[PDB]
């Protein structure tokens, strides 16, 4: 498994793309912390699917824009599994505000949770001399600049910091990039987006940091 021996924290992991990431990570050998803000029952369903595979997972409640709750979420990984290898800042990436026509003041409120989670994980990445950060956003001083800042400051601890921009309509789920696909009935399953998170979360990307992958089906090519 690409993630054998690794511990991953996925914020907003109970549904949708977050749930697909947790399942894909467990499939690749990870121990998984399923963070949720509200839907405990959905996060427990992910934990149950992962345990049925023969892997390990725990759910944790936290709104990670609140600093103590970001720390709690990171600490749950260390307390249950001893370390935190991968942090996936998924929570909030495809909120309705993230999909509508307008924008630079919407991306700076969604930037506080990723900032606090990285800040809390950094202590452990430094002790481990290893870490993986994946930020998540949706297509349109913000998330990309923060991705590269962390990449530069944590490189010497063997931490990579990358970002995935989601730009397709997933089946679990008014900007023209999504109107086009809805009228054309072209949907992606969340499971089809998870491999990019496995890539940026395992040693396939050891030498790839500060970079963006746009999961948008080529839409920007028009």
């Amino acid at each position: 498994g690409k993630l054998d021996g690794k511990v991953a924290v996925v914020t907003g992991g109970g549904r949708g793309v977050g749930r697909a990431i947790c399942v894909a990570y467990a499939e690749e050998g990870a121990d998984v912390v399923v963070n949720y803000a509200g839907n405990h029952a959905a996060a427990n369903e992910v934990v149950a699917m992962i345990e049925k595979m023969g892997r390990r997972a725990v759910a944790v409640q936290g709104r990670v824009e609140i600093k103590a709750e970001a720390e709690k979420t990171i600490q749950t990984a260390v307390d249950n599994f001893g370390r935190i290898d991968v942090l996936v800042n998924n929570a909030g990436a495809t909120k309705p505000a993230m999909l509508h026509k307008m924008w630079d003041a919407v991306v700076n409120i969604h930037l506080k949770g990723p900032f606090l989670c990285v800040q809390a994980a950094a202590k452990y990445f430094m002790e481990q001399n290893y870490g993986k950060i994946i930020n998540v956003t949706s297509v349109a001083g913000g998330i990309l600049s923060f991705t590269m800042s962390a990449a530069r400051e944590l490189a010497r601890f063997n931490v990579t910091s990358n970002v995935i921009s989601l730009g397709i309509v997933t089946t679990d789920m008014l900007k023209e990039i999504y109107m086009r696909r809805i009228l054309l009935n072209r949907y992606a399953e969340p499971s089809e987006v998870a491999p990019a998170f496995v890539f940026f979360g395992c040693d396939d990307s050891k030498y790839i940091t500060g970079q963006l992958l746009k999961v948008d089906g080529g839409y920007g090519l028009t």
